[PDB]
């Protein structure tokens, strides 16, 4: 390690938001072992990736072009405008034509490429132009394909700098210690020790209740019922203090297959006034305020059916993820495990029927896994694959076969599930995992995947003491292979977000909440912003939620502090790309304090719902705008241009006090349209966007909102916002919306009938991916939201998608829900006083 291999680690630390060489919060060397274990996968992907295709990161998809985009192509004829310097000429191209093919038909000096104007997006590679996402983007929104002809970026810029016993298990509980304990009166306290494995407690022992003081000693040997050999890899020694106050975990089998042995002083997590933070093997960094517990360990290892029963098994196999397996169910699944293995959909249930507390069985289970023919050959089922990666599975072998199926995902799809896959790292017993390496692998192989991997990881590192260490080692592994070029981009990005966040917080503190703003405030803002720009704001930076865009200089005149109780910064940038065809600013809202992780997840689920609707050839017109969570209750938002709140459109009127009126939405659309045809396209867009947001919002159970949290574009696109919070209504189908549909209380119409028809199609279309939706929702709650009910809410999703009903009831169930919105009118809306 030279002197210029040390000022590098300082650079990595500031890019991560955490120091991965800090060994202050460890009781073993797993984190360091994982840093070294990741060197091989890092260099293995860095060495097998094509410098040229990696430098341009073509965004492609292998899915068939949807019907709704085909009808936009009446001809077979796609137009592509090309520019040099000033002038330009248009060309008629076949949807099947390659970048190479279109190139030869333009010439009709052979090393030029097609970049998108204003963007860092490239139409390169041996793929039909119809198979480029940018092209597909243009076709939908009625935009025109514009490209500039320039030279491929130098792959040298991506260069990477060089590198270099039948005994029963027992634990002695020495005691628990805490510097300060007060509140109130005086209770009794005991230590609870669980032996866990995939949310299955295998055995459980308590101590005797002792008076609660700042030091409580026991010196007690807890002898469990599970033999040492019967301990499975990944099993956790879960220690908890009740009066439930504190918890902390200790992997019983370490990362070297060694039985944990010796003395340990663990600082515990407190419970804040079920959730994935309770599974972490990390100890509390805060050594001066946290409860600690002292233990001792001294005890290497892993060294044909009657028709009626089949019907039962099939019934079992047929149930939803959330349907609890009975003792009866589990014994049946196990006993018929070779038959159960022929059904990929039974795997989660089958591996949950396994008694992991017994060696002979785990072994038989591993035998089961070596005869993995059906699973290997099955088509990739993301939902099936995600279930095996949640909190219910700690066996690395079971989990490895899910990550196996993930290997066959193309980058398009990896981008779809990147966020929840990154969150899925929390369910891994160990820091080094096939899932972790997968992320690392795909992230180094593709710049777009790498870019988002960076922010998703950096997001968690900034606001999760429970999992920041693990994520920090992983991010470091990525940053040591992404290349000098992106190391520079990220640097630029991190520089800018941190500076603006100081400014966002310094402005919020200056102004008292409610009055509002507030003139000095607007002046000081422009001043801080003047200070940052000369100097030094990075001259240009990638928009984190849209790596293609490079924001440039601020437009300080358009920048302001918004009129909300939380003082969000409204920032506007100039596009740093000169070749851009538009003169629009890049709009960004910087805001504390919403928990924008909830917004990130929800939004991503929305994007998943779109891809689901794309499979059935549907377009419900969603606007899953850009949103990155950057720290604790703080992040950035994309500003959708010319969009207003529904509530702002009602208060175009004198009355105030939420005296809402029915006709306005349709007028607002009429003013904002130049022609009447565009108005008609806005009405149509509204009917689709409203239908889409009614269905998804109902499924996710975030359908009951105030019209301050629902927005519409001047182009007629409806969409929800502000998810990071959250009599009764299914969703928002307010009378003002219906009026745009040509109804107002108890009537119907050719646009409303359309609305009702599209919802049911959309609704039934999501139910074909029920399992995937359930598992994502369930995961979202565990890793993204405040401590919840590891029953009830997940249970609400079951009901919403009407699990176990025929398609007919569901169509009506949803039609009933539309009517509940009609029967309530403004009631719920008016209440949102
Ligand atoms: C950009 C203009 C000048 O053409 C028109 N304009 C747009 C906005 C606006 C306001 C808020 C948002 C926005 C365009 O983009 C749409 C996406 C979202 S999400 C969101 C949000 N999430 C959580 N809280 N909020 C609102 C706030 F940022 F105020 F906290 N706000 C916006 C206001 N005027």
């Amino acid at each position: 390690m030279s002197e210029e291999s040390q000022a590098f680690q300082r650079q990595l630390t500031a890019l991560i938001g955490y120091d991965v060489t800090d060994v202050s919060n460890v009781h073993d060397d797993e984190l360091e072992f994982t840093r070294r274990g990741l060197v091989t996968p890092r260099m293995a992907e860095v060495a097998s990736r094509d410098p040229k295709l990696y430098a341009m990161h073509p965004w492609v998809t292998s899915k068939p072009l949807p019907e709704y985009l085909w009808k936009k192509i009446a001809n077979n004829c796609i137009f592509i405008v090309i520019h040099r310097s000033t002038t330009s000429q248009t060309i008629k191209v076949s949807p099947d034509d390659t970048p190479g093919a279109i190139l030869q038909s333009f010439f009709t000096e052979q090393d030029f490429v097609l970049r998108v104007c204003g963007r860092d997006e490239y139409l390169v590679g041996e793929t039909p132009i119809k198979n480029f996402q940018w092209v597909r983007h243009c076709l939908k929104n009625g935009e025109e394909i514009h490209v500039v002809l320039d030279t491929p970026p130098d792959p040298a810029l991506d260069e990477v700098r060089k590198e270099e016993c039948d005994r029963k298990f027992r634990v002695k509980i020495r005691g628990i210690d805490i510097p300060v304990l007060p509140r109130n009166t005086d209770l009794t306290v005991f230590v609870e020790a669980n032996i866990q494995h995939g949310q299955q407690v295998l055995c459980q022992r308590r101590t005797s209740p002792k008076p609660f003081t700042e030091e409580v000693l026991w010196n007690v040997w807890l002898e469990f019922s599970i033999k040492i050999k019967d301990l499975p890899k990944g099993a956790l020694l879960n220690l908890q203090i009740y009066c439930l106050l504190y918890y902390v975990n200790l992997l019983l089998i370490d990362h070297r297959f060694l039985l944990r042995r010796g003395e340990y002083v663990l600082h515990m997590w407190q419970i804040s006034g079920f959730n994935a933070d309770k599974l972490t093997s990390a100890t509390n960094p805060d050594k001066e305020n946290s409860m600690s517990i002292s233990i001792l360990l001294d005890n290497h290892p892993i060294a044909e059916m009657p028709n009626q029963l089949r019907k039962q098994l099939e019934a079992i196999i047929a149930t939803d993820p959330l349907n609890p397996l009975t003792a009866e169910d589990k014994e049946l699944l196990w006993h018929f495990r070779y038959e159960s293995l022929k059904h990929p959909k039974a795997y989660p249930k089958l591996f949950s029927s396994v008694k992991w507390g017994q060696q002979e069985i785990v072994a038989k289970t591993y035998q089961l896994l070596a005869r993995r023919e059906v699973w290997d050959q099955s088509a990739l089922d993301v939902g099936l694959t995600m279930q095996l990666l949640d909190c219910n599975f700690s066996d690395e072998n079971v989990r490895a076969i899910a990550v196996q199926k993930l290997e066959s995902l193309e980058d398009d799809d990896v981008l779809h599930y990147l966020l929840q896959l990154v969150q899925a790292v929390k369910f891994e017993p160990y820091h080094d995992s096939a899932l972790a390496r997968f992320l690392l692998k795909r992230g180094l192989r593709n710049k777009r995947i790498g870019h988002f991997l960076f922010w998703f990881l950096r997001s968690e590192i900034a606001q999760s003491r429970h999992y920041q260490q693990r994520f920090a080692v992983i991010l470091e592994a990525y940053l040591r292979g992404c290349g000098t070029a992106m190391l520079h981009d990220f640097t630029q990005q991190v520089q800018v977000i941190e500076m603006l966040q100081k400014v966002t917080l310094d402005i919020k503190s200056l102004s008292a909440e409610k009055y509002d703003v507030s003139s000095q405030v607007i002046s000081q803002l422009k001043q801080k912003l003047e200070n940052l720009q000369n100097s030094q704001l990075p001259e240009s930076f990638r928009v984190p939620y849209d790596p293609g865009l490079k924001a440039g200089a601020l437009a300080i005149e358009k920048c302001k502090v918004m009129a909300s109780k939380k003082k969000p910064l409204w920032l506007e940038f100039k596009c740093a790309d000169p070749t851009a065809l538009s003169n629009e600013t890049i709009g960004i809202i910087f805001k504390h304090g919403d928990d924008l992780r909830q917004d990130m997840l929800i939004l991503q689920i929305l994007r998943i719902m779109e891809s689901i609707w794309e499979t059935e050839s549907l377009d419900l017109c969603l606007l899953p705008y850009g949103c990155i969570s950057t720290g604790d209750k703080i992040g950035m938002i994309e500003i959708v241009k010319d969009a207003t709140t529904i509530a702002k459109i009602q208060q175009s009127t004198v009355g105030n006090t939420g005296a809402f009126k029915d006709e306005v939405l349709n007028h607002w659309l009429k003013e904002k349209s130049p022609t009447e045809e565009k108005f008609q396209a806005a009405v149509e867009r509204f009917v689709y966007s409203c239908a889409g947001y009614c269905v998804a919002t109902f499924v996710l159970g975030i359908g009951d909102r105030h019209n301050d949290n629902i927005m519409i574009t001047e182009t007629g696109n409806l969409f929800h916002i502000d998810f990071g919070h959250i009599e009764r209504v299914p969703f928002v189908l307010t009378p003002d919306f219906l009026f745009v549909m040509g109804t107002s209380g108890k009537k119907t119409s050719p646009h409303f009938q359309k609305f009702q028809d599209i919802c049911v199609k959309a609704y039934l279309a999501l139910r074909h991916h029920t399992n995937l939706l359930i598992i994502l929702f369930s995961m979202m709650l565990m890793t993204g939201m405040p401590q919840l009910t590891s029953k009830e809410d997940i249970e609400y999703i079951r009901d919403a998608l009407t699990v176990g009903k025929n398609e007919e009831d569901a169509k009506k169930y949803f039609l009933d829900q539309i009517e509940v919105c009609r029967d309530k009118g403004w009631t719920v809306q008016f209440n949102w006083f």
